[PDB]
């Protein structure tokens, strides 16, 4: 039985699965993106364009013309 070692930092990364958590919460009202960010281990800039992304801008995308880089 059991298994695991987590808490008080140690280690900082999320997986893929645990981002989608920490989003839910968001979305559901249960926090916000600095809230959550923190309880999760997200990195903020992640967290804020993932929720802001996963709303549903993700259908119909807007991809027609760019001419930039970052």
């Amino acid at each position: 039985g059991s298994s695991g070692s987590s808490g008080r930092g140690r280690y900082r990364q999320y997986n893929s699965e645990i981002l989608e958590e920490a989003i839910s919460v968001v979305m559901s009202g249960k926090m916000s993106v600095s809230k959550a960010q923190s309880i999760y281990g997200i990195p903020h800039s992640t967290l804020e364009y993932k929720v802001k992304e996963r709303l549903g801008t993700l259908k119909n995308p807007p991809k027609k013309k760019m001419k930039l880089m970052r």
